[PDB]
RNA sequence: AAAGAUGAGACGCGUUUUAGAGCUAGAAAUAGCAAGUUAAAAUAAGGCUAGUCCGUUAUCAACUUGAAAAAGUGA
DNA sequence: CGTGATTCCAGCGTCTCATCGTCTACATAG
DNA sequence: CTATGTATTATTGGAATCACG
């Protein structure tokens, strides 16, 4: 236990580990085994691997969260309405609502009469023959003048509000603006502005061309091609494309220098507009307005197929349109069918298994299948020409409710509102003194953001209210605080400093962060003149006569500015060599200058005291995005500018956030000193100290006040796992590497490893660069050859060193930066003591290494793997890893700044590349000349033709002597230790969390299996769920009565507590199984077993716990490692990326090993008959093999690959070979597994529990 | 620049039970014909903290001391 | 009654906002 | 190493049914 490495390979569903030891050997140890067993103690190697199932994201759980939100403010809404109309409703009819309450029940539990709307059968008749749908009575509603029964107008108009239509366009719409006549105007203002320049409208049908259900591009084509002269990206071709809702851009159009883009739908179009006609001029508003006009006519004729000056209900009457012409075409069909296809006839209207008529009303099918179903019936007969025509248009018996209703907008159905309050307010009060009432119900929105309306038991609300009260459709503005809500809901999401984590970060175009910028990249400016003797730093004078000079009079200071502005001006400097900036200084005051352009008093923004104000001004201008909020929050400040400057203010914003907090730079003080970090950066003597010097300088405060303020925590590694940026996946993959790593120290005495390697999910010689990708004579094609992508042409006609680096450099370095910061997780856990100069000692090197290193290790020296065998492949990943990043780093120690966690020298590869010397490079200290860092593993290198370079046995460094790699002595290990069989391969038990069970909402069936939607709603009369996902299973060993005479009898049995019932039966678990039938129940007996729960029966059979009443396979198939290497080189046939002579080796080893076809077969068969027990399905792939024994090699192998599915870890599945199916052999009952050995294993596997379960039981 | 991650506000369907008096013929399970497009209510059971809030992410071998939280146990 | 074999099946589309980090290249520092 | 700046797709447990003992 005393030096050892670790390599681990991190994945989405699996982490892979082992121990080595400087051998690259694999330890095995005993470890106890506790329980009720004749077991006390097993052998283990020390190589396994996790397994996991994935790690989910939260997107879903948001889904159904906001669509929780939504049905319940839905419902509100609904009960402000009948709130609304309860006393004139109940002086004309006192039991309306309470049957619209219970319209769901059936007769037996309804308390009132059965029809819903007129409490008697002849009424609800005669108003079902009078107004077939909601529809032909909105529209009545909106049309007819006659007083109106009060309960169809709380119909519609409830209708109208729980359906209302989308809020994406913003302002009031009207069927006014319905596409010729906004087409024709538009060209008329368009001719207007460019009388010079004319376009003709003649001829060119603008409804036709826009109302074209199609593509917007393409109608775009279409309406250009007919205007000759005139171009898609023309004037007029922008403006129709900002119509059909397109992004033009007018930069081109109208020469700016700006990219002005244009989007009717976004929310910004009315700030946008004003910022292009602050370019252009105010006299193209009107254009533009045309266009949105336009955009308007197009929607509305997509949605209104009806003329809008008979009715004031477009919509209603296209719907009543939709139902005219479905019963007129239903009874054509039904005419044609019943003359020509007779014997169809019942299928279509009376099969609701068939995607008829029948189906598509009363059965599931949709208008796309009912179409599918009927189009070739329809091709089949005669005078179904026009109803294929609707056919083909997608609009032949359509039903008014339908997908595509997505497109009405809610102005529409308020418009039809407002129109029915307008004709029956004349005759109900009421109706007419809450007519704005009822229209704020309707339209009324939580905006996006204030979030939702809590009061104080929300972890998702940031709104806070003016006063404490509840929160109507109609007081919204006075309660809730809009402008604090919109500035949380942005402070909520800005990052906090890194130093300080209790103050907010500045905004990026804040004047105190340009100031932090530009003062910090200034104090590390130098100078000399030919006068001066040594580099000089600028003093606190020389930097404010600069800032003053240059930084606030130029928008970016160049360093021939500083030169000749500065030096020579001031100084009186003709020559100045100036470090520390190259051509120009990076930093710079936008900011300054853009409000000195607004404001225009130059003493405002200088003065250090109006500060705090144009602070708060950036402030609001980037918090903020709403004008009037905006406004309204400058409005304290108006009286210090003038209303034209307040103008200007508004119309200025601002986007981006910095990475330091005010008080960082300009609140927390030096003790002694007193001067804040903007002070020193101001002036610091001569020292001219900056940011990182600052706050880490021991004579200094700063430090010590950054190490208090930090009690964030004092912080939990889930905490710092959870707040990485990456995938919930792989972070759980992450957690469980660090969970194993600490285990694995455990395992060796809390003894540390000496690294730790972590790897996560030829045109030019492979001496060089080992790469097989689509863009791949010596070094190149020679000269002579090339006379006779990008890169790739480049590389082709290069005919280097440097290059010869960077490849080094590119086989080598991880650029993904989650594997950083895996790595310093690893690293702070490992390395946490510090030495006599307070830097940090480094007893374990955390090492990254790149996928493709073990790859081609494993393709280069024949270690190959097969992932579809078992889940060994993990495991010997993480070996090779190990293996091959120690190996690496002891043969060349200088390239640990490369590949280990650290601050260390960055020595580079020119040096350590030799000459164009070969053998004087292996000699001197230059650490190698091929351009492979993987070149020392082989004995010997072929740069491609037949030159054939040989290198030695044993490979060492160079200095210290260390024999890094024996040839020899060391691939026989690495073989061995692939060709172990007991590797510890550990699926992670895990409770079962999420959707209580099947979503869908079962018909009535008389089945206990029924799940109930609401507790008085009887799944045998109202239907209900099924299948409900158990959390985990609870082993109970209990008496139950039996027969009759309820008579005791002991059982063991496993029962599903399901994620519903896991909370009552957590709260008492006697009273649960007691109410669940069982008695006298032994509480200590009770053994929690999650999903996958390890048993072992017979002969090592092994099962995991699918759930209560299933079982996975548990059993790993540890095929020998020359079966594993033979089905990957007889199922590939194809070139290895090795010379053809080495393929042709690898095909004769193919062929003269055909034998252990059988062989595997064999292993597969001994495997099943003594764990998989699938004899149906084992004799049906014996028969399968012998039937294509004389197919070829290659396709017998990958179907023995698909074969492997039999003998799996896990779930059952289907697989195939060739075109024999074998179904999957599911193991329904967990009966067996009540007297199994139960086994509960450590997250390495390496400690185990075992209970015999036989010895539990009531006799 | 997009992806992804996270949060917020909305829209449209889907599904369930009920209401849409089916008629005629026979001793009759039933048969023939007619009809079908719409609505109401629910949309995780529910919780208390009673909000126009929350309820499907994350985390979880065994054992021991343990209000609980945390550690400790085994070549 | 039970066990094995064999089917069958699983809520999903659309839009508007916002923030964050990925990702290399220099330069200053720890 | 770190901090700051400029530059689109299957899977697998529940449920039922049917043969067969
Ligand atoms: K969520
Ligand atoms: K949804
Ligand atoms: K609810
Ligand atoms: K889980
Ligand atoms: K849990
Ligand atoms: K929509
Ligand atoms: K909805
Ligand atoms: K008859
Ligand atoms: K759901
Ligand atoms: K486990």
């Amino acid at each position: 236990d005393k030096k050892y490495s670790i390599g681990l390979a991190i994945g989405t569903n699996s982490v892979g580990w082992a121990v080595i030891t400087d051998e690259y050997k694999v330890p095995s140890k005993k470890f106890k085994v506790l329980g009720n067993t004749d077991r006390h103690s097993i052998k283990k190697n020390l190589i396994g691997a996790l397994l996991f199932d994935s790690g989910e994201t939260a997107e879903a759980t948001r889904l159904k969260r906001t669509a929780r939100r939504r049905y319940t403010r839905r419902k509100n809404r609904i009960c402000y309405l009948q709130e609304i109309f309860s006393n004139e409703m109940a002086k004309v009819d006192d039991s309306f609502f309470h049957r619209l309450e219970e319209s769901f029940l059936v007769e037996e539990d309804k308390k009132h009469e059965r029809h819903p709307i007129f409490g008697n059968i002849v009424d609800e008749v005669a108003y079902h023959e009078k107004y077939p749908t909601i529809y032909h009575l909105r529209k009545k509603l909106v049309d007819s003048t006659d007083k109106a029964d009060l309960r169809l107008i709380y119909l519609a108009l409830a209708h109208m509000i729980k359906f209302r239509g989308h809020f994406l366009i913003e302002g009031d719409l009207n069927p006014d603006n319905s596409v010729d006549k906004l087409f024709i105007q538009l060209v008329q203002t368009y001719n207007q502005l460019f009388e010079e320049n004319p376009i003709n409208a003649s001829g060119v049908d603008a409804k036709a061309i826009l109302s074209a259900r199609l593509s917007k591009s393409r109608r775009l084509e279409n309406l250009i091609a007919q205007l000759p002269g005139e171009k898609k990206n023309g004037l007029f071709g922008n403006l129709i494309a900002l119509s059909l809702g397109l992004t033009p851009n007018f930069k081109s159009n109208f020469d700016l220098a700006e990219d002005a883009k244009l989007q009717l739908s976004k929310d910004t179009y009315d700030d946008d507009l004003d910022n292009l006609l602050a370019q252009i001029g105010d006299q193209y508003a009107d254009l533009f307005l045309a266009a949105k006009n336009l955009s308007d006519a197009i929607l509305l004729s997509d949605i209104l197929r009806v003329n809008t000056e008979i009715t004031k209900a477009p919509l209603s009457a296209s719907m009543i349109k939709r139902y005219d012409e479905h019963h007129q075409d239903l009874t054509l069909l039904k005419a044609l069918v019943r003359q020509q296809l007779p014997e169809k006839y019942k299928e279509i209207f009376f099969d609701q298994s068939k995607n008829g008529y029948a189906g598509y009303i009363d059965g599931g099918a949709s208008q796309e299948e009912f179409y599918k179903f009927i189009k070739p019936i329809l091709e089949k007969m005669d005078g179904t020409e026009e109803l294929l025509v609707k056919l083909n248009r997608e609009d032949l018996l359509r039903k008014q409710r339908t997908f595509d209703n997505g497109s009405i907008p809610h102005q529409i159905h308020l418009g039809e509102l407002h129109a029915i309050l307008r004709r029956q307010e004349d005759f109900y009060p009421f109706l007419k003194d809450n007519r704005e009432k009822i229209e704020k119900i309707l339209t009324f929105r939580i905006p996006y953001y204030v979030g939702p309306l809590a009061r104080g038991n929300s972890r998702f609300a940031w709104m806070t209210r003016k006063s404490e009260e509840t929160i109507t459709p109609w007081n919204f503005e006075e309660v809730v605080d809009k402008g604090a809500s919109a500035q949380s809901f942005i402070e909520r999401m800005t990052n906090f400093d890194k130093n300080l984590p209790n103050e907010k970060v500045l905004p990026k175009h804040s004047l105190l962060y340009e100031y932090f910028t530009v003062y910090n990249e200034l104090t590390k400016v130098k100078y000399v003149t030919e006068g001066m003797r040594k580099p000089a730093f600028l003093s606190g004078e020389q930097k404010k006569a600069i800032v003053d000079l240059l930084f606030k009079t130029n928008r970016k200071v160049t360093v021939k500015q500083l030169k000749e502005d500065y030096f020579k001006k001031i100084e009186c400097f003709d020559s100045v060599e100036i470090s520390g900036v190259e051509d120009r200084f990076n930093a710079s005051l936008g900011t300054y200058h853009d409000l000195l352009k607004i404001i225009k008093d130059k003493d405002f923004l200088d003065n250090e005291e109006n500060e705090d104000i144009l602070e708060d001004i950036v402030l609001t201008l980037t918090l903020f995005e709403d004008r009037e909020m905006i406004e309204e929050r400058l409005k304290t400040y108006a009286h210090l500018f003038d209303d034209k400057v307040m103008k200007q203010l508004k119309r200025r914003r601002y986007t981006g956030w910095g990475r330091l907090s005010r008080k960082l730079i300009n609140g927390i003080r030096d003790k002694q000193s007193g001067k804040t970090i903007l002070d020193f950066l101001k002036s610091d003597g001569f020292a001219n100290r900056n940011f990182m010097q600052l706050i880490h300088d021991d004579s200094l405060t700063f430090k010590e006040d950054i190490q208090k303020a930090q009690v964030s925590g004092q912080d939990s590694l889930h905490e710092h796992i959870a707040n990485l940026a990456g995938s919930p996946a792989i972070k759980k993959g992450i957690l469980q590497t660090v969970k194993v790593v600490d285990e694995l120290v455990k395992v060796m005495g809390r003894h540390k490893p000496e690294n730790i390697v972590i790897e996560m999910a030829a045109i030019v010689p492979q001496s060089f660069l080992k790469d097989d990708s689509i863009d791949n004579s010596d070094n190149v094609p020679s000269e002579e050859v090339v006379k006779k992508t990008q890169r790739k042409f480049d590389n082709l006609t290069k005919a280097s060193e440097l290059d010869k680096a960077g490849f080094i450099k590119r086989q080598l370095v991880e650029t993904r930066q989650i594997t950083k910061h895996v790595a310093q997780i690893l690293d702070s856990r490992m390395n946490t003591k510090y030495d006599e100069n307070d830097k940090l000692i480094r007893e374990v090197k955390v090492i990254t290494l790149k996928s493709k290193l073990v790859s081609d290790f494993r393709k280069d020296f024949q270690f190959y793997k097969v992932r579809e065998i078992n889940n060994y492949h993990h495991a010997h990943d993480a070996y090779l890893n190990a293996v091959v990043g120690t190996a690496l780093i002891k043969k060349y120690p200088k390239l640990e700044s490369e590949f280990v966690y650290g601050d260390y020298k960055v020595y580079d590869v020119r040096k350590m590349i030799a000459k164009s010397e070969q053998e004087i490079g292996k000699a001197t200290a230059k650490y190698f000349f091929y351009s492979n860092i993987m070149n020392f593993f082989k004995t010997e290198i072929t740069l491609a033709n037949g030159e054939i370079r040989k290198r030695p046995l044993i490979e060492t460094n160079g200095e210290t002597g260390e024999i890094v790699w024996d040839k020899g002595r060391d691939f026989a290990t690495v073989r061995k230790v692939l060709s172990m069989p007991q590797v510890n391969i550990v699926k992670k038990t895990e409770v079962q969390t999420g959707g209580f069970s099947k979503e869908s909402i079962l018909p009535k069936r008389n089945s206990d299996k029924l799940i109930a939607r609401k507790k008085d709603w009887d799944p045998k009369k109202y239907g209900g769920f099924d299948s409900p996902t158990v959390a985990y299973s609870v082993l109970v060993v209990a008496k139950v009565e039996k027969g009759k005479s309820k008579k005791l009898k002991s059982v063991k049995e496993l029962l599903g507590i399901t994620i519903m019932e896991r909370s009552s039966f957590e709260k008492n678990p006697i009273d649960f199984l007691e109410a669940k039938g069982y008695k006298e129940v032994k509480k200590d007996l009770i053994i929690k077993l999650p999903k996958y729960s390890l048993f072992e029966l017979e002969n090592g059979r092994k099962r995991m716990l699918a759930s209560a009443g299933e079982l996975q396979k548990g059993n790993e198939l540890a095929l020998p490692s020359k079966y594993v290497n033979f089905l990957y080189l007889a199922s590939h046939y194809e070139k290895l990326k090795g010379s053809p002579e080495d393929n042709e080796q690898k095909q004769l080893f193919v062929e003269q090993h055909k034998h252990y076809l059988d062989e595997i077969i064999e292993q597969i068969s001994e495997f099943s008959k003594r764990v998989i027990l699938a004899d149906a399905n084992l004799d049906k792939v014996l028969s399968a093999y012998n039937k294509h024994r004389d197919k070829p090699i290659r396709e017998q192998a990958e179907n023995i690959i698909h074969l492997f599915t039999l003998t799996n870890l896990g779930a059952p599945a289907a697989f195939k070979y060739f075109d024999t199916t074998i179904d999957r052999k599911r193991y329904t009952s967990t009966k067996e597994v009540l007297d199994a050995t139960l086994i509960h294993q450590s997250i390495t596997g390496l400690y185990e529990t075992r209970i015999d379960l036989s010895q539990l039981g009531g006799d």
